[PDB]
Parts: C-alpha cells; sequence; structure tokens
C-alpha cells in the first residue's frame, strides 16, 4: 500500500517514524505534503525537541526527502484536491494537518485518488471513529474516512468501557492534565479560545478537550453520561487523565486495580499498560501505550464514587496508534 | 501587641509584607529568625520572584533589619527555646519554618516565653485549625496553639460548606494543580516522596495535599465523604481546586453558580471571589482570597454529579488568611 | 494629535497602556488595527500574562474599544493601503505587526491618509532610525518613515556611544541572551530561521539580533567594528545584553563604572539606568528604562579588552521609547 | 579495580551509568555513599528525567542496591573517614558529593583506606586537575588526590589549547550559558549565591563559572589572559560556552574553523565534536563530547576579535571524562 501523510507537523513526522521503525513491507509512504521546503522537513524530521534524533539518514533534493536512500516526493499543497494522488498510486491519506477535519474537506484527497482517509484527530461526518480496545471490531472496507479520535480519548476509552462493564458507570467527569501543543501560543496572541490564547509556558490554562464527547462515540453505552475538560500546564509533552466516576455496584481500591491489571494483561494487551511505581511525566515519554493505568492513584469513597488516572504520551501513544489503524486497513 | 516571625521563607515573607501594608497600629513584628544572616534576609525581602519590589525601604545592620526607619531584631536560632521572646515581650509568634508544625514543637515557642503560636500548616495536637469562612468563630483565648490548615484547604473548605449546606455532600473528591514549592527539587534529588523528589519545573507531579483531610476538620459535616490530591506542575505560583462531588438534591450549573456568588456577595465576602471571565493562573496572582470560585467551570451531569473549581494565590491568599487570623487574636 | 496604532500585539499593546498612562492631552488614540474580533483584542488588552491587568475600564461594541468611556474604532484590514486614515484624521501610525518594516510597506499608511509612520522594528529604507540617547537630535520635521530600531539596539547603543567617547572602540562583539518572543514557536514547527523554529520554552537557542548592524545607524563612528548574536532562553520577558568590548585607552572596572554613573545622572538620565545590587531578570519587569547598566558584571582584562552588560524589559523598556518618539513629534 | 562512588547524586549516578555500559572488567563499584536509604537510590538510579531509564535491572535490600544480579553495599555515612574502604578494599573513590573539594576533606578517603580520589569539581590543594585533551599526559602515578575539573573548564579548554596554538591569546573573555543545577533553588530561599538564591527556572540569573580560572590550570600558556562568567537559565540541561578572545594572528572565520574541524579529527577526537547545523540544546543531551564546536558560531571582526562556541551536554559529556580519568589510572 502507498500511503501518503498530509501535514508533516508533530503527529505526522511521529507517524513517519514509527512507520519507519516498524518497516512493515505492505506499507510504502511515497509522499508527504505540507507548506514549507524540503530543507525545513528535513531538518524538523532529524532533530526533535522530545524525541531525540531520528533513527535514520535523512538527507533532501529540491523537491524530496531520501531517507535511507529512499525517495519520498515532497509538496507544498495546502489545497489537498490539488495533490496528485491519483497519479502516484497514493491508497491511504494520513490527514495531520489540523484544518481538514470535516466529512468535505477530507473527501478532497478522495477526488484527488486516493482510497481511504485517516483523520488524526476527532473528525466532523466521518465513516467511523475507530479507538483501539474499544471498537476497532466495527471497521469495515466500506470505510473511507476514518477518525481515530483525539489523545485523551485514547487514553481513557478503553478504560471506561472495562468500568463500565464491571461496576456499570452512572455519572462521570475527566479532567486531562495535558501537555501545550501547537494550537497554542507562545505569548499572549488571538485566538478563538481565550484561554490557549494565553502564553503556554506560563500558564495553568482550563480549555476543552475532544475526549468529553469522544468517548460515547466508542463506549455507547456511556453516552450522555460523562464530561470532561482539560488545563494544560507547561511541560511539552506528557500528560494524565483523572477520572470520577460514580459507580453502580460496590467496589474497592483491591478490585479496581485487579480488575484493570487482569484487561493489561488481556483484551487490552499493548493498549493500556499497569503501573505501580512512583513515577512522573518524563517516565512516560516516548511509551507505545494509549494509556498506562496508575495503579497508585485508585480511590473509592463510600464504595461507589472512584477515581482512576490514565497516563499517556500525547504525541507518541497516539500515533502508535493511529499507525495500527492504518495496518487494519491492510487487512481489506 | 508584639509578632514574631519564626521561618521566614515564602510565607513569613508575604506575611510581614501584608502587615506593613495594613498599617494595622496593633501589631508590631519585634523580631524575624530564620537560619541565615541579615544581608540576605535582607536582599530577600526585596526582591521577589513572583510578587515584585517591597515597596518599603529596606536596610539591614549586622543584628537586625531597618525597613522604613524601624528596627527588627533578627535571629539564626535554629532552636525555638533558645528565642529571646521572654526578653522580647513576644506576644503572638508565626511559625512558618515548616519543620514545627506538632505541638510539643510549637510549644517551644511559649516556654521562651510567647503567647500564641500560629503554624501556617496543617498542625498535629493543635488547640484549633481556624480556616476563615468555615469555623473562626470557635477560636477562644484559651487557644494557644492555633493552626490556618494549608493553602488548598482555604481554597475549598468554604466552598464545600455551602455546597453541603444547600445540596448536601455525599461523596466528593477533589484533586488541586498546583504550582511547585520549596518543598520539591530543581532536578531529581532524594525526598521522603518519590513524586517530589524529582525536577520541578520539568514534569506534572502527583503528590498529596494537606486538604485532603483538613477539609473535614473544619466542615464537621463532611468528615469521611471527601479524598484529594495534588498534581504538582511547572508554574512558580497560582493554583486551582477541581472539586467533583455527588450531591443529595437535584442542580444546575444555574443554581450552583447562583448560590455561590450570593454567598460571594454576603458571608463570604472577601473571602471567595466570585469569576466568569476565561482567565488563567498568572491573573490571580496577587489575590487576596483565599479561593476564587470560576463560574465558567462549574458542571453537573445527571443533576447530581457536580464540578466546582476554585482558583487561588497559594503563597498570597493564604498568608493573607494567617495575617486575618492575627488580627483575630487581637479581639480578645 | 491623532494616532492609530497597527498591530495591537505585545508592543502594540503596551505602547497604548503606556499612552493611556501619561494621559498625555495632546495625544488622542482614535484607531486600532489588527486581524482579530473587538471582543478579544479587549479580552487581551484586560489581562497580561507578564504586565498584569489594564488600570482602567475596558469595554467593547462590535467595533469599538471603549476604555474609560472613550472609544477607539477597530479594524480587521490586513492591507493598510485600505485603512481611513484620511477620514479619521490620522496624524501618526504606531506600525507594529512586524510586517510592514521596509519603505514600501510603510508608506500605505501615508497613502491611506497619515502624516507620520513609527515602526517599532529595524526597517529597510526609513527615512531616519532613532535610538533615544545616541541621536534623537537628528529627527527633523521632514522625516516621515522613522524606525526605534530594536530593543537590544536601544538596550546597548547609548552605552556603546559614552563607552567609544571616552575610551575609544576598535572592535566589539554583543551576545544578548534574550526572552522569548511570538516570533518563535511552541514546539517545533517551520520557521524561516531553523534555530528559530524548534520548541521556545524547553531550548537555549542561538539565533539572531538586530542590534548588530542597528547600533552602527545611531552610533556611526563604531561602523564596521561591532557584531553579534542571540541566545533566546525559556523566560517570558526580561533580556541582557553582554557586551566584550576592545577599547584604546587603558582602562579599570572602577573607571568604566564611574564613566557610566556619571552618564545615568546626566545625559542618559531615565534611559539607561544604574544597578550594583545582585538582581536577577524578574527584578527588571516593568522598567521604563532602555536599559540597566550593571556595575557587578563589569569586567577589564589587559586593562583593554572590557565586559559590560545590560538588562531590560525587552517589551516595555522599548515600549515607553516609541511612546518617547511619538512624544518628540509632538513639538514639530 | 574496586571502586566506590560518594555522592550518588546527578554526577554519581551519571558516572555509575556510564561505568555500566562501558562493561569494563578491570572496574567493579563495591560501594555507594549517600545520606539517604536504598530504596530511594534504587528510585533515582532508575528513572531520571533528563536522560531517562536505566538499562538494567535494579533491585534492593536494606542496605545494598542489586544491579543485574551484582550487590553493590550502600552507605549513609556523611563522614568519609568512617567509611569502610580498607575493608571493602577500595582502590579508587569518586568523590561527587560537591562538598568535599579541598585536600583536607578529600584526603579522610585516603584515611579510611582508599588509593586515590577523584573529585568531579575544581578542588583546592588537589595534585592535579586534568583535563583530557589539555594535559591528561601529566598525570603521574603518585598522583592521589586529582580533580577533573568543571563541565564549562572540560567544554571549552582543549579548544582555547589549540587557538592560543595556532593563532596566541592575548586576551579572552567566556560566558557560559548554563542549564541549572541543583546548586540551586526552586524558589527564593537562602543561598552563599545571592543571585543563585533565585527562582531557578524562571530567571536569567548571572553568576560564576569555575573555568574562569580553571582554564589556565590545564593551559598555563593562558594564564592571566582569560576571564568568565555564567549565565544560569531555564533548562534542565545543556549548555552553551561563548568565548570571545583576542588574538595575535591575523584570521578569517574559515581557517579558525578549519583549524578546528581538522583537530577534532586527530588529537581531539571524541573529546571535541564538530558541527555544522543549526541545532539547539536540546540536541546534544547525551553526547559523550566534552564540548561540540558550533562552527556555525564562529566569527572573526578586524581579523582579530574571535568568537566561538562550544555546546555540551554538562552532566553527561563530563560524566564520560570522569570515567575516562578513571580509565587512565588502571594503567598505572
Ligand atoms: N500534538 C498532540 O498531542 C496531538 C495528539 C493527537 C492528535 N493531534 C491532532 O493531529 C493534528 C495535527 O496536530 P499537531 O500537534 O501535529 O500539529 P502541528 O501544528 O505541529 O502540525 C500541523 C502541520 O500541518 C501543516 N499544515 C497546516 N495546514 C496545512 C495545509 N493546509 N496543508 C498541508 N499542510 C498543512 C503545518 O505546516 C504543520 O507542519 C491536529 O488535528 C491535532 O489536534 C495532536
Ligand atoms: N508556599 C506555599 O504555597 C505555602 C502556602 C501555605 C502554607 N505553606 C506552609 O508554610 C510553611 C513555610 O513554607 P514556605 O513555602 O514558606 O517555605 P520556605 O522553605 O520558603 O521557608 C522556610 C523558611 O524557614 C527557614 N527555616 C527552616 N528551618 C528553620 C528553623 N529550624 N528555624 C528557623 N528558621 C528555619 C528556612 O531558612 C526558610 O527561609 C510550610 O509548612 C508550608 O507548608 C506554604
Ligand atoms: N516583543 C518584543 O520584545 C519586541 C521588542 C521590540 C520590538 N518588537 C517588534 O515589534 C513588532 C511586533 O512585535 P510583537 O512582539 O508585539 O509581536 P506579536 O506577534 O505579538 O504582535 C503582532 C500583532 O500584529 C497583528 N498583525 C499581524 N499582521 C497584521 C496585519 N497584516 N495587519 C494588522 N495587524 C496585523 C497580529 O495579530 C498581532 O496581534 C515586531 O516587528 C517586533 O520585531 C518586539
Ligand atoms: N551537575 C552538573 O552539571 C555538574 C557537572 C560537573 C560537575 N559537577 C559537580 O559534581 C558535584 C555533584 O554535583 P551534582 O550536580 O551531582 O549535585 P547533587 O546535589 O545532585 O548531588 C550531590 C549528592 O551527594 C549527596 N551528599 C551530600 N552530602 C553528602 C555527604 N556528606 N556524604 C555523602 N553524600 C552526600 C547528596 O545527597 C546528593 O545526592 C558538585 O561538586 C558539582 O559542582 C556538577
Amino acid at each position: 500500500a502507498r500511503v501518503a501523510i498530509n501535514g508533516f507537523g508533530r503527529i505526522g513526522r511521529l507517524v513517519y517514524r514509527i512507520i519507519y521503525e516498524r518497516k512493515n513491507p505492505d506499507i510504502e509512504v511515497v509522499a508527504i505534503n505540507d507548506l514549507t521546503d524540503t530543507k525545513t522537513l528535513a531538518h524538523l524530521l532529524k532533530y526533535d525537541s522530545v524525541h531525540k534524533k531520528f533513527p535514520g539518514k535523512v538527507e533532501y533534493t529540491e523537491n524530496s526527502l531520501i531517507v535511507d536512500g529512499k525517495e519520498i516526493k515532497v509538496f507544498a499543497e495546502p489545497d489537498p484536491s490539488k495533490l496528485p494522488w491519483k497519479d502516484l498510486g497514493v491508497d491511504f491519506v494520513i490527514e495531520s494537518t489540523g484544518v481538514f477535519r470535516n466529512r468535505e474537506k477530507a473527501e478532497l484527497h478522495l477526488q484527488a485518488g486516493a482510497k481511504k482517509v485517516i483523520i488524526t484527530a476527532p473528525a466532523k461526518g466521518e465513516d467511523i471513529t475507530v479507538v483501539i480496545g474499544c471498537n476497532e471490531d466495527q471497521l469495515k472496507p466500506e470505510h473511507t474516512i476514518i477518525s481515530c479520535a483525539s489523545c485523551t480519548t485514547n487514553s481513557i476509552a478503553p478504560i471506561v468501557k472495562v468500568l463500565h462493564e464491571k461496576f456499570g458507570i452512572v455519572s462521570g467527569m475527566l479532567t486531562t492534565v495535558h501537555s501545550y501543543t501547537n494550537d497554542q501560543r507562545v505569548l499572549d496572541l488571538p485566538h478563538k479560545d481565550l484561554r490557549r490564547a494565553r502564553a503556554a509556558a506560563v500558564n495553568i490554562i482550563p480549555t476543552t478537550t475532544g475526549a468529553a464527547k469522544a468517548v460515547a462515540l466508542v463506549v455507547p453505552e456511556v453516552k450522555g453520561k460523562l464530561d470532561g475538560m482539560a488545563i494544560r500546564v507547561p511541560t511539552p509533552d506528557g500528560s494524565i487523565t483523572d477520572l470520577t466516576v460514580l459507580v453502580e455496584k460496590e467496589t474497592t481500591v483491591e478490585e479496581v486495580n485487579a480488575v484493570m491489571k487482569e484487561a493489561t494483561e488481556g483484551r487490552l494487551k499493548g493498549i493500556i499498560g499497569y503501573n505501580d511505581e512512583p513515577i512522573v511525566s518524563s517516565d512516560i515519554i516516548g511509551t507505545t501505550f494509549s494509556g498506562i493505568f496508575d495503579a497508585t492513584i485508585t480511590n473509592v469513597i463510600g464504595g461507589k464514587l472512584v477515581k482512576v488516572a490514565s497516563w499517556y504520551d500525547n504525541e507518541y501513544g497516539y500515533s502508535n496508534r493511529v499507525v495500527d489503524t492504518l495496518e487494519l486497513l491492510l487487512k481489506m
């Protein structure tokens, strides 16, 4: 399968690295599109402020990138419809710019010639939002516009599902203490959200989270029961979802932790990790899990109010899931 | 009343500034004790990384500080019992070192000659823990060892009280996204708490909060119902308490916000502020409130699960309360 | 005189706050143009992450800001030629967008009807670059497109003049340890400068400084003898210029300091401050000086190689100079 | 040879991790002494905020660390004279506590039974200060109390030697933009140095550097010609030395670079690296070099005033040199 990445930013670049690291024979990234030159994309791929140096040899010509001797065409076409997908024989497009999340816009890749599109964020009018650990068995070959939801949703949806199935979720609220992203501002600058307009590394910033409504999409049984928010803090990568749910059946920290441990060893293996050590955010950077269930934080008040917490590398854990979904598509 | 400050650190210094700013005729700070020289204390009082320059003229001799022409004796006596309180005619001592929180240790000031001691943190074996907005009408002249609780407790106890009185609190959990303090570490260094041992400005650090058990002390009706934790983040000052409570009577965001607004205008006036603007942490630095109720964050799920959030300048808001308590003592 | 501010960003906003504080009757700010709406501009004017809350009352309508009952029209015109300067009766325009630095662009404001334009950055094709303390006396009424140079130039040029005057300059190099700005990035993102493309708050970033060339524009005598670079670091505001200069006359630390103190009490009074206390960056935020000579850093080796440093609030010290220049055009 | 590490801090821990990575058979680390317990030392060895997880398996008993099945005894003896070096058969001790820098203190390890002591900082009364790339050939078997100087000295001294060699040095000044360290403070707290007393992560802090004097210890020829200072900034690791030097011979940027590249491919191979890409601090974390010559910063004005810069991972580049010195004593 020939793959194309639209938007070689934080997610687009890490998705490429992961693909390069996996060495899957059936996945060939043939093109990369952004709004800049090959020199700049080469440099940004090579050096990373959070994730260290790219393992491979990176070179560039005026029109392409050369990674370990393989040439990848680079374009700077802000309009997806102008992209030579059809000509390049492009099968799947990873939509990671952040601006083409509506079905109408994403559809432009299919018009330009690609078969399926994966939007690396919550979407509007998509065929399906797939969160591995929740509903990847609903994906069908007829789905062309696919969404992988947000990082916070992947960090907690699989956990919400097991808690619901074991104790029954009545009401619930999550708060994600999240690192800043390129959607924020260095210093106070205009932005649609007046809080995200404020200096990123200087403030504790309450704002919104895609997880709020996305979880109900993958775990329908919980629709209308959960809500949430985000508090962006001065860390460049690494987050933690703090979930408080009112459950139906009585429990204990001991039991909640045991069911989770079971899950991470089984159905959730490699998706949700299990931790019982006093770790901090810098310790989870580079992990591939969608979330790491922190057993040292589990708490129950009155047998029914329970707090559970999930750590996650918002950039890396998520990109891994994007590549998994891409592999899912190789099976149809 | 002649007052003495033991521990001229972040809290000790701000308490002095506030006292200096209030210009209360009946409060004379006659001594300051620490573990350093007058030159260093003079400099630290004068320049502050978070709160700006001290308004007054500060000078120093080998044995004292001279603020606007008034001399304040300075000692470097690590043992409170050796302090010349009796001789100096010291009435009230502000215990702000952080190491004399047990009744036995605090009692040393009374042995050295002072009448009453105010511990600026949760205490052990104290006569009374007073949180203004919750139980300042329990303070009696027979109380010599007084505690003002922690900053997080003052940020939320007054709010917890009104919520309980209006809707009835069943179960509840709070999480405080808190700035780092001098109890943490610049870079990974030994500490009793393995998470607080980690680099302060580089990590999202879950840890403990004094508010967890201190709230039940001032609002007895809620004993055994609330629990909580802290997540220290890379900001030098400014915090927010995120409380999620299961309430008895059905409500709405509209109602919860209205009762709070009423309170801030009444009984809680000047203690708990009310906000409905999209502010961030840097905007609350320098406020005197114990907490600022953020109306833009209030949320209710299923008429009974409610989230309320309180902002606070953990250094300044709290020191103001310490001075208020000191004034309370002038009335007996 | 009627004034308009083009680009209500960090500088644009600070210039206005200063104009408002000075209460100069001969200055009426009648228009403000940016690229966003009034609600956003009102919120950004009211709250600041570094400089705290605006002293006045701020309201807004669909097309104007109302500060203390006075109305300022607000436009969102990215093309200066389409601005109604002629109709608004705009005499002077403060060009602080950062994108209209060459004469061809700056002129669009004149074409639109304004009389004089002050660019808050180095320019190309300007009639004069004026650095108060260096060449303000070269300002002629015929000057129509004026530049105030950059903040680093203003922090060190007046000092360079004096030093050259007293000991004669042979060669010199300056390095400014500079707070980050909005020209930088939150996380690794494309930028012309590949170093400024990197995560601003987590890297020590070598880059360029507009003072490398501009110093000679205002102190012609040192033309071809200086050069410099910048090192952007993780602070939101506050910078320091480290100048190492090879002088002609034999000196001593004492004489350089004495010569500078002399200057700051006379000719450079209110422009360059004098310091001899061990202060750090947070201590100089809010200062009106262009630079604060730090006597504690002065060093001379071989009686001829001298080091001097100048602290400065890159946003606020500079904006005061922008407003000073504006006041100069008032007497013409 | 049996080795003991006194002070398992940033350097102590890194020196050990390197020893462990090199797998040198002639080096057996048999003891580790600090001021805390095994559980804390084990946790701090395992997780690192800057350098990531330890590669091996770490366990602990009440009095020892067990790494990959090997046991290291752990002591908590603040007085080196009371350490059982004689009984443990300790040949060499790595003195990394930062408090036993003078000969009188360092000797307590010899009194306790060790043969040779390597201090990881500038010292007083040492037999020799050795900077590999400068004077390692002056190390004699008779040397018993050795110093590896400071990280800044190691980053620039080898370069100073070469430059002096090729163009002759007349005068020079260095300024290192340095990451903060554990000698600093989280928030304003007493310290000998009134500037280092300030909040480490929120200020640009001028302070001292051990390279101001030490460079001459290893390059005697430049004795009395250099001086320097430090500027501590809000980064956890990564530093850069900015050297402005007045040379004797007329040069050009090209020749200085060529001369340095030459050196790094030969004599300084593996000690000083060569760089010509636009890298930032985060890019040099994890490097083994003492300094990385940055060709993109080299500048010469007047054919004689030259600027050169050297990047370095102050913790890790230095520790590799500490272990290299240790390996040198092996051939004696
Ligand atoms: N950063 C995270 O933690 C994270 C995690 C999960 C999902 N996401 C989502 O993935 C998407 C990408 O976010 P990011 O953090 O990588 O952002 P980013 O801003 O670093 O990357 C956006 C990239 O796309 C490019 N781009 C923008 N418009 C373009 C256009 N019209 N055509 C082609 N290229 C264009 C930009 O130049 C940039 O390089 C967003 O929707 C985001 O919400 C981000
Ligand atoms: N910082 C906050 O947000 C905050 C808020 C509320 C309460 N508190 C509490 O107030 C107390 C002080 O904390 P802080 O943040 O001001 O800390 P700090 O570490 O800045 O201040 C402690 C000061 O006391 C001095 N000291 C320590 N031991 C001494 C001794 N034996 N005798 C005399 N002086 C000694 C230290 O030199 C230092 O100057 C702590 O219990 C803390 O928990 C802190
Ligand atoms: N920040 C400092 O320390 C500093 C100091 C001295 C000078 N300057 C200079 O001042 C200028 C502005 O700097 P800043 O730091 O305030 O930047 P900034 O990005 O905060 O502000 C730029 C503002 O102008 C607006 N703008 C951009 N394009 C526009 C257009 N076409 N029409 C109208 N408005 C538009 C943007 O929305 C933004 O609000 C730059 O030239 C900069 O080099 C900055
Ligand atoms: N951090 C760097 O970049 C760097 C680089 C080169 C050299 N150094 C030098 O290395 C030394 C250690 O520096 P660090 O940054 O690792 O500091 P640090 O504070 O992390 O480590 C010091 C360690 O030694 C322990 N210690 C203190 N007193 C002790 C005693 N009496 N007995 C036994 N152990 C004790 C402390 O518990 C701590 O773990 C200092 O001299 C420093 O100047 C630091």
